[PDB]
């Protein structure tokens, strides 16, 4: 579809609204001293207004625009130009194409675990780092962490996020194996799924200290007896389980 900009406000343009309503307008909007109109095609208009197709990158500019803090305590995850008044730890993060916005369940349950399985001092692995607001947020409680992606691209967007958020955290291609150099870890915590967790249950215990912290995460509800099985085959001791929706978090001890 295509966009017809006018500029003046709604309450200006009242006067002319009607017309573009006859010129076959379907949608109206007032964005930032404008007002957008939108039209199937062009068609003649004496308003003096410009036209323009609208894409897919209108379609996230607006979607941005229109986003909103999200609370995990005691963290709040905010887009790099929200503006938060309230108490909790300030995450933010650039609302990109890395997963870890904030905007899902498992990264909610991920936050509030770290919490508390988290100490200030502690190493942490973050295994499928994405935006590297896990990692992040570690630094925040006063830990030293490495985040860890099979998928390059993500790195530099998780660079820039922590960046953002004045902390910095150690980020590199990989995954597991690629982080035990660094190892072994107080805590690890790894927002994947049910069934990969279930292979990895083996090398998360070689990759943390005696009594570390495994924080699993992404894990559907009726998959969980998986990660339950695998984890208590592999040594670990259950310690907190949490849901959200049909979303759930497992801490385990080792
Ligand atoms: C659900 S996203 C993480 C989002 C973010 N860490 C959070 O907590 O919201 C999982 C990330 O793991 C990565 N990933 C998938 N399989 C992986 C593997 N086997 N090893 C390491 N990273 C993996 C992906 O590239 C993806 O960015």
């Amino acid at each position: 579809m295509w966009v017809y900009r006018l500029k003046g406000t709604l309450e200006a343009l009242d006067p002319i609204l009607p017309g573009l309503f006859d010129g076959g307008a379907r949608g109206l909007w007032e964005r930032e001293g404008e007002v957008w109109a939108f039209f199937p095609a062009p068609v003649d208009l004496p308003y003096e207004g410009v036209w323009e197709e609208v894409g897919d990158e209108d379609w996230l500019e607006a979607w941005r625009r229109d986003l909103k803090p999200a609370l995990a305590p005691p963290f709040v995850v905010l887009a790099p130009w929200h503006t938060w008044e309230g108490a909790e730890i300030p995450l933010v993060i650039e609302p990109g194409m890395a997963f870890g916005t904030g905007h899902h369940e498992t990264t909610r349950l991920a936050l509030k675990a770290l919490a508390r399985h988290l100490r200030p001092g502690d190493k942490v692995l973050d295994l499928g780092t994405g935006s590297g607001v896990l990692a992040i947020a570690a630094e925040k409680l006063g830990g030293k962490a490495l985040g860890v992606d099979i998928d390059p691209m993500v790195l530099p967007q998780a660079e820039a996020n922590a960046k953002r958020n004045g902390v910095r955290p150690r980020f590199l291609e990989g995954s597991l194996e690629a982080a035990l150099p660094f190892g072994p870890f107080d805590l690890l915590v790894a927002n994947l799924y049910a069934e990969l967790h279930a292979a990895l249950a083996p090398r998360y215990r070689e990759a943390l200290v005696p009594g570390g912290r495994a924080l699993l995460t992404g894990i559907l509800k009726d998959r969980a007896p998986l990660v339950r099985e695998a984890m208590a085959g592999a040594g670990f001791r259950p310690l907190e389980e949490a849901a959200e929706g049909e979303w759930v978090l497992l801490a385990y001890g080792r």
